[PDB]
């Protein structure tokens, strides 16, 4: 049943999919690149501002090729963004995840998005910070983004959105997590910028929005 639904959905156009959406959606063309958002506006010595967006809101509304889930090792769901993604995708998402046998910290696995306007969900498991991030934490978080981007490339995905992985109940401090997310995407884009149209940082909390906004230029402009 999940296999059948998956094969059916992946054959459909946006136009067809939009007729069965259970919720409202945000089209990719309504999301400004960083380059456009700054249009209304020294240091020692690639422009990548066309390739990235900072977006505040519910990731499950985004009509993009893939959204990324801040999952746990079981891949079976939970709270926070994981819970939101499972509710919005419907029970076929859990069914496909039950066929996957979990996921390691810093790895990623890809599934169909089912009821989501997103074509795919890329599930990744962030590191857990219980008071400090001086173990493998920083590299583990970077690995989440790298592993997700590997699947982006392998699955011909041209638009992808990331939530603030690990900064919820997994407790990673917000500023260092943002530095890692931005640096990882920057480094990947230097080599792969023709591979995608947009990478969207979907922040949820005002705190993360403020952090990301102060850092976008130092990374991409
Ligand atoms: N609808 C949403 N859209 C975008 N971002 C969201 C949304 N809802 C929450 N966030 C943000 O998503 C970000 C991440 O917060 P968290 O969801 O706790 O994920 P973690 O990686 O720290 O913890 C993983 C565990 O949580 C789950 O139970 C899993 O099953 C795992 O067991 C925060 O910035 C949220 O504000
Ligand atoms: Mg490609």
């Amino acid at each position: 049943v999940w296999r059948e639904e998956k094969e059916r959905l992946l054959k459909m156009t946006l136009e067809e999919r939009r007729k069965e959406y259970l919720r409202d959606y945000i089209p990719l063309n309504s999301i400004l690149s960083w380059k456009e958002e700054m249009k209304g506006k020294n240091t020692q010595e690639k422009s990548l501002t066309e390739k990235v967006s900072l977006y505040r809101g519910d990731i499950t509304l985004l009509e993009v090729d893939a959204i990324v889930n801040a999952a746990n090792a079981s891949l079976l769901g939970g709270g926070g963004v994981d819970g939101c993604i499972h509710r919005a995708a419907g029970p076929c998402l859990l069914a496909e995840c039950r066929n996957l046998n979990g996921c390691d910290t810093g790895h990623a696995k890809i599934t169909c998005g089912y009821d989501l306007p997103a074509k795919y969900v890329i599930h990744t498991v962030g590191p857990i910070a219980r008071g400090h991030i001086n173990g493998s934490h920083k590299e583990d978080l970077a690995n989440c983004y790298k592993s997700s981007l590997k699947l982006v490339k392998e699955n011909n995905i041209r638009s992808v959105a990331f939530p603030c992985i690990s900064t919820g109940i997994y407790g990673f401090p917000n500023e260092p997590a943002a530095v890692i997310a931005l640096n990882t995407i920057k480094e990947w884009l230097a080599k792969n910028h023709h591979e995608v149209d947009r990478i969207i940082f979907c922040v949820f909390l005002e705190v993360d929005f403020k952090i990301y906004k102060k850092k976008m230029n130092e990374f991409f402009s």
